[PDB]
């Protein structure tokens, strides 16, 4: 008996999980469709062309390698704050707002549930959708917060059950936390219509709820930016002081790099320079710094108004593609011959579809076609190509014929 | 009365703030003394040789950015713990450990105190030298742990308190937690020697307490690597399973990048197994998965024969510099006129001088010279050009005069 005797086995990640198993399977017609990751026409990893030229320039300029602050590069903090608000924004314009630069999405979810933790007196339970994406439990549950749920999706229908959000969304007590993906909700890809959003807007504000909202996709819900935002913005200009963390994993195609940023609305600029000066209290001790290569290619991106209007084209690009994989797959699994009516697999928007396979079903397609996908029935379309959108759809009609 | 109207103003890291001040200075003869970052004899910012021909390769591929593993590079984790272990001894070929890329060394720090909280069922206390590096305190106790101290350093005589520390480490309890910087203590610059290392050894082998290895500076300390990890190697081979964290921060000049590691030595290699999957659980919620930019560059250095060997000439080369510094100032200082005993700059090692200064004096450096150090006397000699060694000699010598 050492010191880690009673250290258990503990299971592989539900996503992440997926790719070292798909790693390891011998199929040369594989795919790896667990993690929203976007594949090219070809099945290839795709690295953005404007990304392609931010790092050339980098390079060029022979850049340090120094420290950045604690709470990251500036120029790239104030272009995220600046693309989710909008610029003619009263709160941007205004500067009631405090944005750090964090360690992609997860790593600004966790500084805010920690930031939350410490000094949100009112309460200890965040709100999650049914279902939302798994990894949001354990990063609320490990920074010291409670989970409770509010109805969402509807499986009969393959829609959001707008009567059940309301009403469980009209009795979570006062000065709780809510959590809200901005667009292009993962896992169902259903997300609430302008009215709809308009409806939640006044319950949340009602309710003197706390307004968290996650927003890793933004341009993959419409292939625009700025419509993508909306409802984001339209909960500021009707009063609420939300928080919110961003993503530039997959619309900038930086994964691996890990940018994204954490910023909270706040009262005044005063009230933000203290905000500010607590943030960096919590993340010294975290992490220190982060990470400045990502932000280095987002903020040049950004900031660089050619190389911007070529990113918007190109996460148009990327969207319109999405859509063409849906509709092929869609008229593969007539044309296979599908009983089966899989019309929400080109009702959904973003990188996946919320399939509805029973888990044997799952099982079935990763051991005879070697087609890995998550067990919920969730498979990234985002990684479908021209040329096994027929193998996709043959197998997906094998296992449910 | 908003969300955040009882959030306070936090005040400025000890360390990192001291950056932020030396920014806003427009004395053009200022000097950064604060944090320990390398500077070139033109006290510039140095990225080295080797860096940059890794950045090359890294390119002239093409590579991806895809998301990595949660536990990292497998080629960085693996080259890592070698580069602490060394390739022939036992533990590494036994495969008895396991290393996870961290964010930096800080990073990998709070991964394994938060280990610690969630596994370690003997204690809650942390044991730290004193002084210690003031990061360490909050790092330990925003993971949950309760702090401790032994004694160190004796600023009477500026050396290592023999005594003191063995009696203190003598009484700590059983299974309890100690923490030993693996070589160049910051902030003294006094490392034990290695017949005191090798009572050390003794006394936490029969106290059976669990030794975790910040090793910060490996190349610093001598100028060889090898020579660095003699300490934790003996640990290892007298049958002490410690804990480790290591940072590529200023051997590798890589900052900003943020590319370090945490292992942990076990038993076996199935003991290794199921360690590494509570690490990946405790990563996935808190960052999901590390930044890849530093640990390739990292990892084309360590594991590319020609790039190895340009890296150790240049981590002598940085040392040697940071010796003739400490040479020079020595020097300046007498001729300056200076009646004290400045013997303790070059008797110290490392990037640092724990000089002695008093605040009042640290205070005036900044005001009437520019020149921005810690509070606690603590300057980065390693930030000190041929050019200014003569400014800094006579602005110790005013203030002290
Ligand atoms: C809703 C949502 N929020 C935040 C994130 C955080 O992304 P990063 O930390 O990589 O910036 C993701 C990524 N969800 C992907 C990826 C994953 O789980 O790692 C997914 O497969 O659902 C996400 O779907
Ligand atoms: C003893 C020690 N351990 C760990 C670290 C962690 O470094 P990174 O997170 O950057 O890898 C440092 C850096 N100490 C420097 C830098 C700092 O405080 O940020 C110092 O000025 O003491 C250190 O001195």
């Amino acid at each position: 008996s050492s010191w880690w005797s009673h250290v258990e086995m503990g299971p592989p990640d539900p996503i992440l999980g997926v790719t070292e198993a798909f790693k390891r399977d011998t199929n040369s017609k594989k795919m790896n469709l667990g993690v929203g990751a976007y594949r090219d026409d070809n099945g290839k990893p795709y690295v953005l062309n404007c990304v392609r030229k931010a790092e050339a320039m980098i390079a060029a300029k022979k850049m340090d390698k120094e420290y950045l602050p604690i709470a990251g590069l500036a120029d790239f903090t104030r272009a995220s704050a600046e693309l989710a608000l909008g610029e003619n924004s009263e709160a941007f314009k205004s500067g009631r707002y405090v944005t750090v630069q964090g360690i992609s999405g997860t790593g600004s979810l966790r500084v805010g549930a920690n930031f939350l933790q410490r000094f949100f007196k009112f309460s200890r339970d965040v709100y999650l959708p049914k279902p939302s994406w798994g990894n949001h439990t354990p990063i609320f549950r490990d920074a010291g917060l409670q989970l409770q749920a509010y109805r969402y999706y509807d499986p009969k229908t393959c829609s959001l059950d707008f009567t059940g959000a309301m009403e469980d969304i009209s009795k979570i007590p006062e000065k709780s936390i809510i959590l809200l993906h901005a667009c292009a909700h993962n896992p169902t890809g259903v997300d609430p219509r302008q009215e709809q959003w308009k409806e939640l807007a006044s319950v949340v504000k009602k309710r003197n709820l706390l307004a968290y909202f996650d927003m890793a996709y933004q341009g993959f819900a419409s292939g625009d930016i700025n419509r993508d935002a909306w409802a984001l913005r339209h909960f500021i200009e009707q009063g609420i002081d939300v928080v919110l963390s961003q993503s530039y994993a997959h619309n900038m195609g930086l994964y691996g790099e890990r940018a994204g940023a954490f910023t909270v609305i706040c009262r005044d600029a005063e009230e933000a320079k203290r905000v500010e000066s607590q943030l960096k209290i919590l993340i010294r001790p975290m992490y220190s710094n982060p990470p400045m290569n990502g932000a280095r290619i987002a903020s040049l991106i950004l900031n660089t108004p050619e190389l911007r209007k070529e990113w918007l084209v190109e996460v148009k690009g990327m969207a319109d593609r999405i859509i063409s994989m849906r509709t092929q797959l869609v008229s593969n699994l007539k044309k296979e011959g599908s009983s089966h009516n899989w019309q929400h697999i080109t009702d959904q928007i973003g990188m996946f579809c919320f399939t509805g396979l029973k888990p044997e079903q799952v099982e079935r397609l990763t051991k005879e076609f070697s087609i890995y996908m998550t067990k919920d029935g969730r498979i990234s379309v985002a990684g479908v190509a021209s040329s096994n959108v027929g193998y996709l759809a043959h197998a997906i009609h094998q296992v449910t014929k």
